[PDB]
């Protein structure tokens, strides 16, 4: 309700509008699939077997291209979709870097802390953004004309998939999603963060603003614990991020797939010296 | 009876055509590659006649990979624009691959090689489409309405009432219901190939003499391997199908020319085979006939 909190929300909403391509209209020129080490490979097959999707592409003319992924025989076939996913990820991360760049509170932080927080949060803000275009009924991320759909076997076992169903079930507003994004972004306990106390205070103010928004703009006591439900989802998302970073690195080690922007974000081969693309993107 | 009921020359004749079929028909489509696909993401009365045929023959396209995956292309509903032409480049590439197989098929048959070069062109110009349709029917699944071309599958769009009107589809459903042997398919290809009354045939009599012996051999073959009353009048049924196919060949050429006129899609070989000295204009055909094997 306070005017600072109103302008705080309006800044994030403005940011989200300027930087989230909801229709995926500008995502193009992306790749598609074609037409001791054993212990690493065993683990990498297990990693990919959880998060399998079919890919649907609706043409401007009314046509539909549908990709169904191969069953694991035990070879490079399991990596089929990695080049496409990397391009989609990279496209999404560029959106998140822009999102952070228009927040005044973020720009005021030293560039090393801006990098550290984006390293920490990029994945989480992608997943939060992907949740807004997720369809729980059909199990499908509707990315404009491009569309990722889960394969059968149940699915709820995989922490990342469980997260998407649970968050979507909360039926959050646009304002609540951007406030989740701000709380994730401004996390004081990410590695390499010098200004711990300032970021912690900013996080608190975003949390209070969300807590106050839910209190004021929703029925009570119906949504009595909704702020805490959101906080549980952020903690659970932070856990998934750690799990994800491990999985990606294991895969990368065997089968190099990551774009240069991803390599920097996940720590693949001074803080500004090691993250030159990210640094360049934050200056421009 | 078995093959003992055929003369030595007839056994030899069938043996040659079958050997030829085996050497020149890639039934799994392993060597068909580097083809176009539909891209990812008073005059007006002509457009009407083009649209009507292309509706009936509309197919979805499936692409299995050795890795295990499937790429599936469902084509667009008629919006009233260029979208109706999206599969033509592909279909033209598949056609050209099939035609190269038919040209190779003709080449290894002795009776064809001994003809003059101009007749070889004239007969292939006359029978290319026919022999392709005969080959396509051998991979046609009637239950699913799908031509199963190994890794490629072309599947008809959604049933039988609308589709059995269209002569080319009706042809495929009818010929499949006869349940022909390989030997009967290759002898149909011979009878179509050796047609004495194609345009530009100089050796009318020698081609006619050859045709008659292939028809005689087919009749004798049927009589030696078809004892049951399920296959009554099978020879005459087959010959009526070849007459029907030649009608569909005329109707097909006239579609192609109408489409090519408004939306150019044909490969240089298709231009030669459909006309878009005899040897000089038919440059690629002449080349392919000289290359042997
Ligand atoms: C919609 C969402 N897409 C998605 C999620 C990612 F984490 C990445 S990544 O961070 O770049 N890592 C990565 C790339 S190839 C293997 N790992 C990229 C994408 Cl496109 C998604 C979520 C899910 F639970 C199951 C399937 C999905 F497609
Ligand atoms: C399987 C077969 N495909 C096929 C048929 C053709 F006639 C030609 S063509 O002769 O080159 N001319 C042509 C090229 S683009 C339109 N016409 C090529 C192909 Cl690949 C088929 C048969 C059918 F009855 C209905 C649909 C079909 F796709």
């Amino acid at each position: 309700l306070t005017e600072e909190q109103r302008m705080m929300i309006r800044e994030l909403m403005d940011a989200q509008m300027k930087t989230f391509d909801t229709t995926f209209s500008h995502f193009k020129n992306f790749r598609l699939p074609g037409v001791e080490e054993a212990a690493k490979w065993s683990q990498v097959r297990k990693d990919l077997c959880s998060l399998k999707v079919s890919l649907q592409l609706r043409g401007e003319d009314g046509s539909v291209w549908n990709y169904k992924p191969p069953a694991d025989s035990g070879g490079k076939e399991i990596f089929s979709l990695l080049p496409h996913m990397a391009d989609m990820s990279t496209y999404m991360f560029k959106g998140i870097i822009s999102f952070a760049k228009v927040i005044s509170y973020f720009r005021d932080l030293p560039i090393e802390d801006q990098i550290s927080l984006l390293k920490g949060a990029a994945f989480e803000l992608c997943q939060l953004r992907f949740n807004t275009v997720f369809n729980a009924e059909t199990g499908t991320w509707e990315c404009g004309r491009l569309s990722y759909c889960l394969e059968d076997t149940q699915l709820l076992l995989e922490p990342m998939l469980k997260f998407h169903y649970m968050l979507k079930k909360l039926q959050l507003h646009e304002e609540e999603y951007v406030l989740m994004q701000a709380i994730s972004l401004f996390s004081p306990d990410r590695p390499g963060v010098l200004q711990h106390r300032v970021v912690d205070q900013l996080q608190e103010q975003f949390a209070i603003t969300l807590k106050s928004y839910i209190e004021c703009n929703r029925p009570q006591p119906a949504h009595r614990f909704l702020f805490l439900k959101i906080m549980a989802m952020l903690t659970e998302l932070r856990s998934i991020n750690a799990q994800h970073t491990q999985r990606l690195l294991r895969i990368q080690d065997i089968h190099p797939f990551a774009t240069p922007l991803m390599q920097e974000l996940f720590g693949i081969t001074s803080l500004t010296e090691r993250h030159k693309i990210l640094h360049r993107l934050l200056q421009e």
